[PDB]
């Protein structure tokens, strides 16, 4: 009875896929955010039946992106259940909420996990995606994969779980060790799947971020050879991830130093000051700066290795804050010019 029999039929061609129609209804001023009883919007529609060109062009015709239906779900929440990882790009780079719950607590992550859509629930964690978010009884997307029988799906969640806690106080980190998580971290470090390198990469560059104790637990589960190993990685997010973990490192005492080039760091180290990318060579450089700022059998690794040649070469860099940490590096290793500091990436 209710609404009008043009916003009915703007439902009707979103739902079939009718591009065209969906084009013509809107030139003539069917309105694009229309809503049935139900609160279902052609937008819930064209996400739940997969139509990418309608969801974009009901987008650009002001379609609310994030417009709840009488249960609470929105878009998003119906793209990620039925698997459409395109329109969750759009949906989110539209301004879709991502952390947006139901009348019982489902976000869609749980959807996406529960449903073992592995790539969008890759990308609702890039965009944001609350790892541990409880639904009213209590189920984490974690559970729901676990039930489902999504195994990879399930110990990605495992492990933003733990890279989230590893951001957190010094209790989560405390309680994160004590429950056994640097193994399992550990053991990620040759998995063949990037995602979980990035996780655990994350949480244990964090970790080795909160004191020397903590840099002790890391090197003490045996981080240290697979984080310089990963230094010949071809992905340069893991390059950068690898050398923040091990800068992080490289700022404890001179043992928890000596343990970095034990496992064979220098090298890479050295030959990553030659990157084109300016972030993983000043990373590599801060590593350097940070071994430097150890005893003198740490200083004089460092210059068996070749580092103060291409630190001399690094003078003349165009990027002027990898020249100042070459010059500092440099002082540290040659004139006691060690108020350079040591690097954390926190």
């Amino acid at each position: 009875g209710p609404g009008s029999d043009l916003g009915k039929k703007l439902l009707e061609a979103a739902r079939a896929g009718q591009d065209d129609e969906v084009r013509i209804l809107l030139a003539n001023g069917a309105d694009v955010n229309t809503a049935d009883e139900t609160g279902f919007t052609p937008l819930h529609l064209a996400a739940w039946e997969g139509h990418l060109g309608i969801v974009e062009v009901l987008l650009k015709n002001g379609a609310d992106v994030n417009a709840n239906d009488e249960r609470g779900h929105t878009p998003l929440h119906l793209a990620a259940y039925t698997g459409h990882l395109e329109i969750v790009e759009v949906l989110l780079k539209n301004g879709a909420g991502v952390n947006a719950t139901d009348v019982i607590g489902t976000a869609p992550l749980h959807l996406a996990a529960m449903w073992g859509h592995l790539e969008i629930v890759e990308v609702l964690l890039k965009n944001g995606a609350d790892a541990h978010a409880r639904d009213k009884f209590g189920k984490t997307p974690k559970d729901l994969a676990e039930d489902n029988g999504n195994e990879d799906v399930a110990r990605l969640a495992e492990l933003a779980e733990y890279a989230h806690k590893a951001s957190g106080s010094q209790d989560d980190i405390q309680k994160l060790i004590r429950d056994g998580a640097l193994p399992e971290l550990v053991r990620e470090l040759s998995s063949p799947n990037e995602s979980h390198l990035q996780m655990a990469l994350w949480a244990l560059s964090n970790i080795a971020s909160g004191g020397n104790e903590q840099i002790q637990a890391v090197i003490d589960a045996g981080a240290l050879p697979a984080l310089v190993q990963l230094l010949s990685s071809p992905n340069e997010q893991i390059l950068k991830e690898a050398l923040e973990a091990l800068v992080n490192i490289a700022s404890g005492g001179n043992e928890q130093i000596q343990a970095v080039i034990d496992a064979g760091a220098l090298p890479a180290l050295v030959q990553l000051l030659s990157s084109p990318n300016e972030l993983i060579l000043i990373r590599a450089l801060q590593a350097l700066s940070n071994i430097a700022s150890g005893g003198n059998e740490q200083k004089q690794a460092v210059k068996e290795a070749g580092a103060l040649e291409k630190l001399e070469q690094l003078q003349s860099h165009e990027n002027e804050k990898i020249q100042k940490e070459a010059q500092e590096a440099l002082e540290k290793l040659q004139s006691h010019g060690g108020s350079g500091g040591k690097a954390k990436y926190k």
